[PDB]
């Protein structure tokens, strides 16, 4: 299952995981985000024990999305150790973030 990550607790949870964290940034009301949230809890056990991921939602928690720059939702943001490396904005199919996290895990561990 996913992590609900608050203000509060968003540097505990994402930026002092010891794994890859991927944020993704959403609203009740939004409809894409409502699309796409099947998917990642699909993703958040599939991906156990090699990427947390945690769900923001922007309402109740404004200062996270503020401080990286959220200008539309869904927005996915992955964090590693304890810097933001890349983003995906809108919905998108559970197989084109696969190939996205595989790509960034590539690219992380070739820098």
């Amino acid at each position: 299952s996913t992590v609900a990550v608050t203000d509060a607790t968003f540097e505990a949870d994402v930026l002092k995981s010891s794994k890859p964290v991927l944020v993704d940034f959403w609203a009740e009301w939004c409809g894409p985000c409502k699309q796409i949230a099947p998917a990642l809890e699909q993703l958040s056990e599939e991906l156990a024990d090699v990427v947390t991921i945690a769900k923001v939602n922007i309402e109740d928690s404004p200062t996270t999305p503020s401080r990286y720059g959220v200008r539309g939702i869904p927005t996915m943001m992955l964090f590693r150790d304890g810097q933001m490396t890349s983003m995906k904005v809108g919905a998108m199919p559970k197989q084109k973030i696969l190939e996205w996290l595989n790509e960034a895990g590539v690219q992380a561990a070739l820098e």
